[PDB]
C-alpha cells in the first residue's frame, strides 16, 4: 500500500528554490517523523538533495533518471522499480517532491496532510486531486505557538 505525506502551505504550496518556504515546524516535523519511521521512503532527486542526508531508521529510496551518487541510499530509475526496492512491507511512504507526488498520487491509498496556515511564494505545488475520491477520517487543528510559527491541522484521507 503506498501513502503520501506532505505539508501544504495556502494554495497548495510545497516548495520554493528547493526548499520549503515556511519555519521549521516541530509539531509537524514529529508527525512527519512518528508516520515515517521504520518504513520505506521514496523521493525524487530534489528533494533528495534539499533533505542532505539520509532519513535514519527509513530504507532512503531515490528516483533519478541518473546513476546513483550516493550508497548510503537506494537508487532507482523508475516507477515500478522504486515500489520493487521497498519489498513486502505493511506501507510505502513517497515523501516528495511535486513531480513524484503527481506520479505515485494514482496508487496512493492514504494522504498524510498538513495543512498550514502560512501564505507564501513557491515554485512547487502538491497535485490537484478530486475530492470524491477521498475520504477524511482524522482532522486535528492546532493554533500557533511559541515553537511553531503557523497553526496547522494534520489530516488523514484514505481513497474510497
Ligand atoms: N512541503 C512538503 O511536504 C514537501 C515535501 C517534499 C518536497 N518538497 C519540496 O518540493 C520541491 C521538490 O519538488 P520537485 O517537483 O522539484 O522535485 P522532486 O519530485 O522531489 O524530484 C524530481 C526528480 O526526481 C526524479 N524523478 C521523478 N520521477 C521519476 C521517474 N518516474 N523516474 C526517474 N526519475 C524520476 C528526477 O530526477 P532526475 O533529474 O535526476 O532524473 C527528477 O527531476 C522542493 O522545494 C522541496 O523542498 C516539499
Ligand atoms: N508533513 C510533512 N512535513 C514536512 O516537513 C515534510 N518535508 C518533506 C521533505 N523535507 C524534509 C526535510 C527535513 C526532514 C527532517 O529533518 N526530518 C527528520 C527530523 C525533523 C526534525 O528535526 O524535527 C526526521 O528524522 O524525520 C524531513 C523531510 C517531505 N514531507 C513532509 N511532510
Amino acid at each position: 500500500m503506498i501513502s503520501l505525506i506532505a505539508a501544504l502551505a495556502v494554495d497548495r504550496v510545497i516548495g520554493m528554490e528547493n526548499a520549503m518556504p515556511w519555519p521549521p515546524l516541530p509539531a509537524d516535523l514529529a508527525w512527519f517523523k512518528r508516520n515515517t519511521l521504520n518504513k520505506p521512503v521514496i523521493m525524487g532527486r530534489h528533494t533528495w538533495e534539499s533533505i542532505g542526508r539520509p532519513l535514519p531508521g527509513r530504507k532512503n529510496i531515490i528516483l533519478s533518471s541518473q546513476p546513483g551518487t550516493d550508497d548510503r541510499v537506494t537508487w532507482v530509475k523508475s516507477v515500478d522499480e522504486a515500489i520493487a526496492a521497498c519489498g513486502d512491507v505493511p506501507e510505502i511512504m513517497v515523501i516528495g517532491g511535486g513531480r513524484v507526488y503527481e506520479q505515485f498520487l494514482p496508487k496512493a491509498q492514504k494522504l498524510y496532510l498538513t495543512h498550514i496556515d502560512a501564505e507564501v511564494e513557491g515554485d512547487t505545488h502538491f497535485p490537484d486531486y478530486e475530492p470524491d475520491d477521498w475520504e477524511s477520517v482524522f482532522s486535528e487543528f492546532h493554533d500557533a505557538d511559541a515553537q511553531n510559527a503557523h497553526s496547522y491541522c494534520f489530516e488523514i484521507l484514505e481513497r474510497r
